[PDB]
Order: structure tokens, then C-alpha cells, then sequence
């Protein structure tokens, strides 16, 4: 029969084994092998050293299942509404078909965050009375969202994106409209080849810019990435829904994915395994052959045998593929094969994105302080009917962004009560790296070669947990010295983004790219090397998708590569939802 | 006879091989090997495509040796005073032996900077006047100098800082006083074991933080490096001497040491060959022998036969030793080899230092339009006695700092008059880097295989231009609608060194290092390595050196390793000035 190769058990590889068994491709004696570097606890407490999977974790505090716990990866996703043709389609029939439709619950954010801005304390709906202290005339009495809206509509003019499709299309043929007023970028400039953050900055100034970046909600992004799609993803009519979690954490989705696909594996005749603590350590082709060595995670840069297979999915993030290609770039490479990560067009598309670092400290704490009667600046979480929401509150600090989980236990366990703190952006990855090691150690590994996030969430530093007590001091209290009367967390762990094998916690599609072509083409690097043997290679993931920082773009270029090169019938409605864009 | 094999033929392996030749070392029928991946210009026109080398880059408008020029790369140095014994001791007594002293100026600086801060236009002699619009009470009516000064005390302590040997101390001994106040750092820490940024924000706050980072300008550090070293170089006993350059280019040094070294090199019967155009490629070694492979720059990635040499210098900065490491890394290794830059001890010294991005862009005018008397807030360039400062203008904006180099022509009929725009930090790397690329084009190149300032400065993108000339409008007109008063130049163009194989503008000690124990043992790597044969390989450059950011840092690292390893007499004189730490 057929062997289906998946590298990578993240998000992205986990839904493609589970489609192939669940919607008929794989048949009885088919093979999917699951190759995986780190070691996820797919078979309950014990199995692992973390729960899967990649870029998402829950962390339950005392790694004890029944307590509290901070999603210390991502957290919500957006509910597809069908009758609308917006939200997160496959991540809710992935729910529903793995039973856990039930265990979906409201994400609810405060409709007026705390504003922590060059030392002064705003309540969002306070800005018309209190401005915020950026020398921006108009904006400042705004939430940034205005902001955000009129700088989309400068971009977008009269060009309708409102659905995903002419979304998509806007990344392609989207102009500045006959009347944009700028020194720097004439009318009628294809927008895509423009940088969303040096257009904002032409447009608003530096002090629009800088009150937009610190004020903007956790949706904006504000980063210099490619203006047509910042355009209508940070616009009014940017894809919208209800944020929903799953009760018990996100993490669920991949212990069940793994678990449902062995099942229905079994029952389908088709040999499913998961293989970890085992990579990818170089792929290259003869012809439509995939000829590929693992390394142990005990030795990662050391190949074993060579070995075939005529499907092989690389389900791993851009800096993940730059580790591969490095193992074949040097390489004296044997006759009549093609190194096809390192072609100039594969290594050229791979550039369309440009990568942001981040960092979470995730605090438990054994009372909800940030509620105490005496705190100056409380976050304003309470709602009438329905419960408190988790924030965020929003700061022009290091520490971007603080969510208030509190006890999200069953309230079967002792309560504690968790915080989330967001370190984000190239400005700050030099700040929060040196809190990464005690003050009384010399650094032991080399950084490159430190993969954290991989092994589980560590142990936050004394000096670490003090910054992050301290910077919210400053939120709630307005005075440093107040960072006594935080009680000292019970648990206090980080991961950290940046550091291989992930080197980003988003992607976001890069400006002098048309992103259509990209998403279509960079799926199957082969088709970008003039005269290649079309071979099943696929790059799959988030970070090439139309839903890039969602579980739904690793669903979609994963669901796309089955659809166009296998042949399969979608599960999803993509009448109105292309699963990437077409160009 | 001896064979001398130095990579990289930038100020350290220049300096290197002149000091081999003129010192006496290499003798008649020794050889010496330069590789340079580059082509530069070492015999005038026709014979490269930039002026040598490295990151010094003189670059004359219209490339006419008589028309002015600015330095596209490092700019100026101090003057060795061997009476007080302070400044860059070996680029001075080299400019002496090199016989350019006569082109040795004057570099002076305003000591009224124009600051543009927050859309505020304020000139630093009247921050009593309009305070910097910054919430740093105190702070924000006195030069960020100051503050600069208080944090390094607060530091620092009793603690004596005013030597190079002293300082040198306080790297590995350094302790915060008894009286340091904070939360986050305990009284008596390791400042070695402590970020710069981290101290500063927990100190001054991120209002104190910014205000520094915005206004200290000139030679001001805030990036979050060992705050051991960051004290001592950026407080009261900073480094000091008066700032010169050379007349005509720095680049005259590289050239010189280059045509003097061969000219040397053939009295002497020392065959002295430098082959560009030609890369390391892999390095590695057999006991004693230090095997390697060498690469077209047509071909970079593909290694030729396999070489051997008893002596070899790596004159080159991280990031191109990590190019060099990659080619190895991944590779199985002959039978009986060490894979010395792999090796895990050098792997973590080499991440000894954190890097910081640059981009420089260069202007020329027809005419010096910032005097004009219409100009709402000229720069104050003027000094009654003698020819103008070079400014600079400090903001907050991503053009960070402005130079005025004018008309340094010698002997054109039509002379311009250049402007020097410095764009540097983490923050702003994505920012500048989208301004590269034609706004009506696609990148073409991928961006980690773009070795921009290895063939020379790029022409600047209408977009890049406009971008500039928009910031100096509102620097200098406080109206980005005035840009169109701004002349068009007559030239622009760039250099962006994050890109490859520089990786940096500048290095920086990083925190959680023993500075002096990697300054030491990173220059001979096999010492880091238990049970390695003991080999003639060696790192040299200012990476790694006590003068980061200086040609004298590259210059002292190779005179330490022709001292410590080939047993030279130095031409320093070492009493008050050791060419490294010593522990
Ligand atoms: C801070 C943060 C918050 C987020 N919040 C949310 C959110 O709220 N909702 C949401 O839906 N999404 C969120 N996301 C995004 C979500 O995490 C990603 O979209 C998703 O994890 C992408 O899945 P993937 O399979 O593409 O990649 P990854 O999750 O990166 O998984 C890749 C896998 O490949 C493995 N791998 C790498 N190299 C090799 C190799 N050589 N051999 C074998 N395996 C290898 C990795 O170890 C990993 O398991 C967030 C992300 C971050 C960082
Ligand atoms: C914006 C800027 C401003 C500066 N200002 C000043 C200043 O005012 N004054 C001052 O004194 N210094 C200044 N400097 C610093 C100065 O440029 C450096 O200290 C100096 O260039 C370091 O010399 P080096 O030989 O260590 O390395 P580099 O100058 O980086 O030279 C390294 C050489 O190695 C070559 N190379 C790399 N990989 C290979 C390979 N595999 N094989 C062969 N060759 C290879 C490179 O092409 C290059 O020619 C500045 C630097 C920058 C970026």
C-alpha cells in the first residue's frame, strides 16, 4: 500500500493524519508514520513532558490535571458562523467531529480595557475626558480601533473587502485609491508592496503610529508586514466573530486528534504512528522520490540512514525548515538529485513572511488580587448576567498585554487564580531574553540550541518573576514600590517564542509579495523550480495560510494540500471560504 | 617556510597580515594567504566595486575620488593621548606607520544637538526651558547625558571605573552597592549577570528608558547588553580622548595596509597573495591541522577540495562565522576530526555577544539646504574658531540621528554636500528594510542571501528617499508637508548591515558572561574544548575585542593573538592600556 510521511506533530501534521484516516484517502494496509522532535503527552499524564501540541500548550499549574490553568501557547479561536461565512470553519468541525463541541465556552474580553500609556491610567472608555498622552490631535480621544479603521479606509478607498474572497483579492490587485495624499507613496501603488507600518507611519505620524501600536487591542497588529493585507485585517470590516475556548484547554483538540485518528486507524485497517523525540534532518528529491535522514532529539544534527517515501509533509514553521535546509545547503549533494528546500524560487517564496518573537509568563496566583477594593486601577473584568471576562489590559510597557484567567478549574482542586503576561515584537526579544537565566548563573546553552518551548513551559526566573511583578505594579497601583503587596505566585513558568525550533511566535505574510501566488505555489516547493519532476513534498502550517496566528491557517494550507494534490473531498463549505486564496 | 592562512580580509585580517610582514615574522620564503569573500577596490579604479573593507566604507558621490564622500560604514576613531593614556592606541600608531597622519581632522560634535522628540522641536541647551516630553520628573530638564551618568552610579557604587584595567574588573567582579534600591535586583548582584535595559527600565522607569533611548544620541548604548560593561562605557568615567577622522576616507587606512604590506611583503621574499572573490566555506580540524574548504562567491554554498594549513585566522565577525559553522554542522565529519566551531563550549562563548542592526543611508545635495535663513529649526553646526561640527540632530523617530558631513570635496568644480542618516535597533529592522525594494517590484533576492554591503552601497528606492526627505521635514520644518522645500539629492544609496555576512552594525557584550574569560579563550577555540589537540586557529575582530564598535577592537584582538600565540612584540605600549582583558 501507500506510506503517507508527516514531519512535524504540531497542529498542521496532527489534522493531516487525522483527515486522511477519518475522510477515506488512507485505506487498509496504507502507513502514516508521524515524526515528531519533541515529546508531547499524547497518552495522558506521564506520556509526555508537555501537552501537545507545537505552538499550542494549556499549562495546568503543578502539571495536575483538575487545577487552573494559562494557555502558555494559543488560547480562543472564533466560532465559524455559516450563516455569516465567517470564523475559524475547520477548527469547529474539527471540534464538533471530535466530540468536544460541548466543552466550548464564551472567551469574553472587557469592553473597557485599562490603558497603562507613558505613566498615565485610562480606562478605554475615558479617552473623550482623559487623552491619551501621545501628540496625535483627533486620534488620542479615540480608542486606536478608530485609528486603526480610518488608516484601512486611506488604503482600501472604494475597493470592497468585506468577504474573504475579496479579501484575498485585495492582496493581489489592491491599489491606494486616486486620492491617497502621501510624499512618500503616489496614487494607484499596488499595496502590496508596501509596509503596513511605514504607510501607517507616512500617514498618522510617528505619534499615531506609537499610540496605535501601544493602545491597539490583541487583533491589531501593527507590525511592518504587507499593507494589503494589514489593510483589511486591521480594518472595519477585518474578519470578525465570537471568541470561544475550549473548557479544559485548547490542548485537548490534539491529545483527541491523535487519539480519534489511532482509533479510527484501527478500525480502517491503516497503520497509524507517532514517533517522537525524532526529526527531520534533511529532505531533498530524485526526481518525485522523497530521499530523507532523522536525528535523534539526543543528537539533532547527526542524520541516520537515508530513506524514501513517495508523500512526505513538512508540517513545521519557517524556522523549522531553515534547520532542515541548512543540513543539505553545504552538502556535496549525490547525482541527478535536487536540494529542494535551498532552490532560489523555494528559498525566495519561504522570505514571504516575516516572523515576530514572543514571550508568556503565565503567574498563578492563591488570590485574585488584581480584584482587591484597594487596588487604584483595578482591570474592569465584571460583567452583569455573565461572568468576569479575562481583560486585557493593554500598556506601552515591555510587558504589551496582561489576562486575568483567575480559577478557569473545574473548582474541583485548590483555587488558583492565573495571569497571563505578553511579551511581544523585535524591540523588546534582547529585553526579555536576559530574564531567562538567574542572576547568579552564567548562560549554559547556546541559544540557538535551546529549545524550550519544544521540551514544556520553564520555570520562571526570581529576577523574571519580580520584572513582571513590578511592571504590574505599575498597571495597578501607579507606584513601583507597590510591587509588595502582589503575593508571590504559587507557580510562575515562560515559553519563549523566539528561540528555535519555532524563532517566532507569529508569521505575518511580508510586503513585494503577491501572497496568492505564494500560498498557492509554496505548498509544492517542486512547482517552483523550472523543469522539476512534480513530487508529493508539501509545506504546510500556519505561517503560508490566509489565518496566519490561527489553528484555522494550519487547518486550511493542511486541508488545501489534501483537496489539490489527493484529490480529497473537503469537509469544509468553501463557497464563500476559499481555504487559501485562489489568485 | 611557514604558511600564514587569514579569512576575511577586513581591518583585522588587513592588520594581521601587515603586522606579520612589517613586525618581522613571516621571513623570506614564508607565505601568507588572504581570502575575502568581497571584491574591493585595493588598486585603485577598475579594481573592486567598493573601497575596502569590511564594514568601513568611504563612499564618494558619483564615485569621483575629488567629489565630497561620506563614510557608508565606521567614521571616525579617538586619538591615542599617551600622556593620559586614552584613546585607540593601535589605529593611531597605525595611521602614524601608514604615513597618512597628515590627513588626520578634527571630528567634532554640536554640544547643542536639536532634539525631536514626541512632534516637540527642542534644542538640548533649553530641555530648563521645554522640558523633553517625557513623565521623568528631573530627568526630563537635563541632557539624557545625565541620566546616563546617575544609572552607571547607581551601578557602579564605589566601585573604581576609571581605568581599562579597572573596568576590565568590574566586568567579572562588578556587584550592585549595598544601597541599590529595587525590587527586581537584589543589593550586591553580579552586574555581569544583569541586562543594561533591564537596570535602566527598573531604575528610571520605561519613561526614563525612553527618554534616554531617544535623546542620548552621539556614542549612547541602551540596548540590553552586559550592564557590567554597559556602566562603565556609558557613565561619568566613560572612555574618552578627542574624536578625529581621516580626510579623504577611512577606507585610505585598508588600502594602505593592504599596498604597504605587499610592497613589504616583496623586499622581505615573503610571498603575500590575497585571493577575492573567495570564501571559507568549512572549517575543521586534525589535531594541529586546520583543515578547510573554500567557495566562489558565484557559488557560495559549494565547498571545493579539501585544504590544510598550520595557521589560520577567522577575521570575521559572528554572523559569518555562522555561515561558516552551518557548512559542518549538519555534516559527518572524517574519521579523527574535531568540527571546532560546533564544538558546544565555542558555541556558547560565541553567543558571548548580542547583535545590533544598522542602516546608514547617504545623501548628497546640490546645495547645504539646512542653512538656508528660511529653515524654522536649522541644525547649530557653527564653531567661530574653525570649520562646522557634523551635528548630529537626535529623534525619536526611526531616522534616529542626522550628520552633516556638507562639502569635504577636494578639488571638484561642482562640490556636493552630504547627509548622513543612521537607522539602528531591533525595533526598526523590519521598518527599514521594506524601504529596499522599488515600490512597483517583488524582492527578488532572499533576504539571508542579499550580501548587500559586501559589493557596496545600494542606490536608495524613490521610496526610501521620499521617506528620508519627509523625516528631515519635520525635523527641520516641524511639518511633513514642507518636504517638498528639501532638494532632490543628487545621490542616495545604503547600507544595511543586519543583512549577510555581517549580521550587525555593532556587537555587545551580552549579560550571563565572564567577558574577560571569552575575550581570552574565544580567540584560540580549541581551549574551550576538553581534550582537543591544541591548534594554530584563531577568531579575531572587534566582536570579541574590549573596543566593540571600533576598528581599534578588530586591531587589538589579532595584535593580542601575534603576541599571545606567535610570541610578537607589540607596538603598544601596554603600560596603562592592555590590548585585551586579562582575568
Ligand atoms: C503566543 C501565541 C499565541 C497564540 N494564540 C492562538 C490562539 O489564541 N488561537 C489559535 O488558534 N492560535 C493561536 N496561536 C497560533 C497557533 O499556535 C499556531 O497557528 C499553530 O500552533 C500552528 O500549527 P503548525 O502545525 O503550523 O505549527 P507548530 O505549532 O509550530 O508545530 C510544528 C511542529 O513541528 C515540529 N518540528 C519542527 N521541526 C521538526 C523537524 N525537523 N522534525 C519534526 N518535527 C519538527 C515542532 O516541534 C512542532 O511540534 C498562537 C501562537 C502563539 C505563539
Ligand atoms: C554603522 C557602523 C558605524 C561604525 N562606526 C565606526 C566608527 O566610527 N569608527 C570605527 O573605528 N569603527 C566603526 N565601526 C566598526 C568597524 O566597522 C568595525 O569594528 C570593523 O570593521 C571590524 O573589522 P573586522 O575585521 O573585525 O570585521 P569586518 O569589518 O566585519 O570584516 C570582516 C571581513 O570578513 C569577510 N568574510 C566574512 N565571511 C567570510 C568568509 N567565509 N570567507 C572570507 N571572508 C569572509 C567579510 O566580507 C569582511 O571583509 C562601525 C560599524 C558600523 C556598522
Amino acid at each position: 500500500g501507500t506510506t503517507y510521511t508527516i514531519f512535524g506533530a504540531g497542529p498542521a501534521g496532527l489534522y493531516t493524519a487525522w483527515r486522511l484516516v477519518t475522510g477515506g484517502k488512507a485505506v487498509a494496509g496504507d502507513t502514516i508514520q508521524l515524526y515528531e522532535w519533541g515529546d508531547y503527552a499524547f497518552d495522558g499524564p506521564g506520556s509526555g513532558t508537555r501537552l501537545p501540541a507545537g505552538r499550542i500548550v494549556t499549562h495546568f499549574c503543578n502539571d495536575d490535571p483538575k487545577q487552573s490553568y494559562i494557555e502558555a501557547g494559543g488560547m480562543r479561536f472564533i466560532e465559524w458562523d455559516g450563516t455569516k461565512s465567517q470564523g475559524h470553519q475547520l477548527v469547529t468541525l474539527t471540534i464538533q467531529a471530535l466530540g468536544l463541541s460541548g466543552k466550548v465556552i464564551d472567551f469574553n474580553t472587557t469592553d473597557n480595557p485599562l490603558l497603562f500609556l507613558r505613566e498615565e491610567h485610562i480606562y478605554q472608555n475615558d479617552l473623550a475626558t482623559h487623552p491619551a498622552p501621545y501628540n496625535t490631535p483627533g486620534n488620542n480621544e479615540q480608542p486606536a480601533a478608530t485609528l486603526f479603521s480610518n488608516i484601512s479606509a486611506l488604503i482600501t478607498g472604494d475597493a470592497p473587502v468585506s468577504t474573504r474572497t475579496q479579501q484575498c483579492a485585495f492582496y493581489g490587485s489592491g491599489r491606494l485609491p486616486s486620492t491617497f495624499n502621501s510624499f512618500v507613496y503616489p496614487p494607484g501603488s499596488i499595496a502590496g508592496n508596501i509596509g503596513y507600518w511605514n504607510v501607517f507611519y507616512d500617514q498618522a505620524g510617528n505619534e499615531g503610529y506609537e499610540y496605535a501600536a501601544d493602545a491597539g487591542g490583541y487583533t491589531s497588529n501593527v507590525i511592518n508586514w504587507n499593507a494589503a493585507n494589514a489593510a483589511v485585517y486591521n480594518g472595519e470590516f477585518a474578519p470578525g466573530g465570537a471568541f470561544k475556548t475550549v473548557n479544559g484547554g485548547y490542548s485537548q483538540v490534539f491529545v483527541q486528534l491523535y487519539q480519534q485518528t489511532l482509533a479510527a486507524a484501527q478500525e480502517a485497517g491503516v497503520a497509524f504512528t507517532l514517533t517522537q523525540r525524532t526529526r527531520l534532518h534533511s529532505v531533498w528529491l530524485e526526481d518525485d522520490v522523497v530521499n530523507y535522514r532523522l536525528a535523534s532529539a539526543e543528537n539533532p544534527f547527526k542524520g541516520g540512514a537515508v530513506q524514501t517515501t513517495q508523500n512526505a509533509f513538512l508540517a513545521m514553521p519557517p524556522a523549522s525548515l531553515d534547520l532542515v535546509a541548512e543540513a543539505t545547503r553545504y552538502a556535496d549533494m549525490p547525482e541527478g538529485t535536487l536540494d529542494i528546500l535551498n532552490a532560489e524560487g523555494v528559498q525566495l517564496y519561504m522570505d514571504g513572511v516575516i516572523r515576530q518573537p514572543s514571550m508568556r509568563v503565565m503567574l498563578f496566583f492563591d488570590r485574585p488580587w488584581w480584584t482587591d477594593a484597594d487596588v487604584p486601577y483595578p482591570p474592569d473584568l465584571t460583567s452583569d448576567g455573565a461572568p468576569n471576562t479575562f481583560g486585557p489590559t493593554i500598556t506601552d510597557l515591555p510587558l504589551r498585554q496582561v489576562y486575568y484567567f483567575g480559577n478557569n478549574s473545574d473548582g474541583t482542586a485548590n483555587p488558583v487564580y492565573g495571569v497571563l503576561a505578553s511579551y511581544d515584537d523585535m524591540q523588546y526579544v534582547q529585553f526579555w531574553q536576559e530574564l531567562e537565566i538567574d542572576v547568579g548563573e552564567r548562560r549554559k546553552v547556546p541559544i540557538d540550541q535551546d529549545y524550550q518551548v519544544l521540551f514544556g513551559p520553564r520555570k520562571a526566573t526570581d529576577t523574571m518573576i519580580r520584572m513582571v511583578l513590578l511592571e504590574l505594579a505599575k498597571v495597578h497601583w501607579g507606584d513601583p514600590n507597590a510591587a509588595h503587596q502582589i503575593p508571590w505566585p504559587v507557580e510562575a513558568i515562560f515559553n519563549d517564542f523566539s528561540l528555535n525550533p519555532f524563532g517566532a511566535g507569529y508569521h505575518a505574510w511580508a510586503a513585494h509579495y503577491d501572497i496568492c501566488d505564494v500560498m498557492q505555489r509554496i505548498r509544492q516547493p517542486t512547482g517552483l523550480v523550472p523543469g522539476a519532476t512534480a513530487a508529493n513534498l508539501f509545506i504546510i502550517g500556519e505561517a503560508y495560510s490566509n489565518d496566519q496566528a490561527w489553528v484555522e491557517g494550519a487547518f486550511c494550507t493542511a486541508e488545501s494540500v489534501l483537496v489539490d494534490y489527493y484529490g480529497m473531498t473537503t469537509i469544509a463549505d468553501t463557497t464563500n471560504y476559499p481555504l487559501i486564496c485562489a489568485c
